[PDB]
């Protein structure tokens, strides 16, 4: 599964 970075407030996916 993908590691979620969730910036300032945002939410990031990141798909390894």
């Amino acid at each position: 599964r993908g590691v979620t970075v969730p910036h300032n407030g945002e939410s990031k996916d990141y798909s390894v």
